[PDB]
C-alpha cells in the first residue's frame, strides 16, 4: 500500500519524520513529492523526493529525480518497503523527464549504503560539503 | 579616493572577451573535457540569470575563476534557499598562497547576497586536503560528508 502523499497523511509522515511546514510546501510544490508506505491505515514509511535543476554530483544530466530522505520503521524492516518507495520516486522522476535518479548518504551509514548497491544504485562520488552564512 | 583597487590584482565578472582564457583555466581544474563543451558551459553561463563566473586578472591576464551558481534546489547543509553555491575555483599554481582565491570567493559571496542568498556552499573531495584547509581558513564550517549514488531510470 504505497501512496503519494496528501494533507490526510500529513500527521503520520511528520511523526516518521521527527525520527529520521515542510509537507506543505511539499504538498503545494510542483518538483516536490513524498511517497507513504501504510500497513493497517499507519504510515510505516516514507520517502521525499524532488526534481532538481542545479548541479547534482555524479550524474551527467537534468533534471535529476533526488530521493531527499527515506525512512521505514525499524520493525517494518527488510520486507521490501524501501524498494517500493524508491520505484514510486523513480515512477514519478521519470515521467516529470528525469533520465536518472541520484540519492546521498552518509560514510558511517552502512546498511543504507548496502541498500543502495542492492537497489541498483551505483556510487559516484564522496564529498565533503562547507558552509558560510553571507 | 586615496587607494586605487585592483591596481595589478582584479576580479572581474566573466563576460564573452573571457571565454577563451577561463577555458584554459578551467581545463586544469577539470581535465577530460573537450573544449566544445567547456564552451557550450560558457555560454549557459553568460546567458543564465542564477550562474555566474568570476575571472582573476594579473595585470591583465586570467590567473585564476571561480564558477558560482544560486541554487534552489536543497543543498546539503544549509536552512535556507537559495544557497550560493561555489561550484569550483582554480588558482594557478605559481599565483596560490597569494590570497586570490580569497578575493574570488569574496566576490561569489557578494554576488550571491545581493541575490537574495542567506549561506553560500561548497563542496570538495575527502583527499583534496589542500582545499579542506582552504575553506577552514576561509571561515566555511564542515557540515556533512556524503556519498552519492546514481542509477538510471
Ligand atoms: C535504508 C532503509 C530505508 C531500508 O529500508 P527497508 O524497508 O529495510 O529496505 P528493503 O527491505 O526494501 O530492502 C531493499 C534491499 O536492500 C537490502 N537491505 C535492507 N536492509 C539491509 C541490511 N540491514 N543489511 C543489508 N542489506 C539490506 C535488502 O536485502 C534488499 O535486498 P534485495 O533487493 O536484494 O532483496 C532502512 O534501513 C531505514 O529506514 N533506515 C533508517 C534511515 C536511513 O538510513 N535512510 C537512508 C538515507 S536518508
Ligand atoms: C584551492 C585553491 C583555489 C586556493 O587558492 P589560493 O589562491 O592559493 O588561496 P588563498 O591564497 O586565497 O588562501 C586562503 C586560505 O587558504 C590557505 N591556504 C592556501 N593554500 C594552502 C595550502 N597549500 N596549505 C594550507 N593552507 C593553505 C591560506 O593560507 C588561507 O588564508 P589565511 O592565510 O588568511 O588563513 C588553489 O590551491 C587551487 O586552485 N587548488 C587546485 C584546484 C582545487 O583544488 N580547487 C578546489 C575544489 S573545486
Amino acid at each position: 500500500d504505497i501512496r503519494q502523499m496528501n494533507k490526510t497523511h500529513l500527521e503520520h509522515w511528520r511523526g516518521l519524520r521527527k525520527q529520521l511546514a515542510d509537507g506543505e510546501e511539499i504538498l503545494q510544490a510542483d518538483h516536490l513529492a513524498s511517497f507513504i508506505a501504510m500497513a493497517d491505515g499507519v504510515a510505516i514509511g516514507f520517502a521525499d523526493a524532488s526534481i532538481r535543476h542545479d548541479y547534482v554530483n555524479g550524474c551527467d544530466s537534468s533534471p535529476v529525480v533526488f530521493l531527499e530522505g527515506i525512512f521505514v520503521l525499524p520493525s517494518f524492516r527488510q520486507r521490501g518497503v524501501a524498494k517500493q518507495l524508491i520505484a514510486a520516486v523513480q515512477r514519478w522522476g521519470t515521467n516529470k523527464g528525469c533520465r536518472e535518479m541520484a540519492s546521498d548518504t552518509s560514510p558511517e551509514n552502512t546498511i543504507s549504503q548496502k541498500v543502495h548497491q542492492a537497489l541498483g544504485f551505483e556510487e559516484t562520488e564522496r564529498v565533503i560539503f562547507y558552509r558560510k552564512r553571507c
